């Protein structure tokens, strides 16, 4: 499976399917020690997917670049996705999201 | 509908779901005259779709932030998708990528 259409489970979690948390532009920083382990089997895994991306949305909201570097070829993206003030679950998913952000750096 | 999970479509098109492609930092600058009238609904839309990551992926694979602004929290993403030079179908995805890379500037 290409990288992007992995999906990580406690059978293939984040670390075996995208790799260690870790502060290099190459690495992904999101993620506790638990949803780290668990994947989409996480227990609040689908309060953070209503954030993630449709293909649709991907491609329509992102700034998608070309890149041709001596490690190969690649499809650059970056964006911002507003979270709904008025949402009731607002102050929860704040707390969800600074819960995972950049979580390894207290990793013991 | 949250922006994120919109799904373009002819009846729906790119810019009315994700607004016009431009060249400011937050503005999507990917798609052609075509795509942008057609979403989805693109004859070759699956060749485009094999790049777009899954739920876990983007999570997975990404640098995520959050900013707190006057407009209101975002979730900010950014990272890079390698493709595989060595598939004999690498040149074709390169050609179709590039076609809607910035294709806005050849057009009002
Ligand atoms: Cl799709
Ligand atoms: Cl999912």
């Amino acid at each position: 499976k290409p990288r992007q259409k992995r999906t990580a489970t406690k059978a293939y979690n984040v670390t075996q399917a995208f790799g260690r948390r870790g502060p290099e532009q190459t690495q992904g920083n999101f993620g506790d020690q638990e949803l780290i382990r668990q994947g989409t089997d996480y227990k609040h895994w689908p309060q953070i997917a209503q954030f993630a991306p449709s293909a649709s949305a991907f491609f329509g909201m992102s700034r998608i670049g070309m890149e041709v570097t001596p490690s190969g070829t690649w499809l650059t993206y970056t964006g911002a996705i507003k979270l709904d003030d008025k949402d009731p679950n607002f102050k929860d998913q704040v707390i969800l999201l600074n819960k995972h952000i950049d979580a390894y750096k207290t990793f013991p």
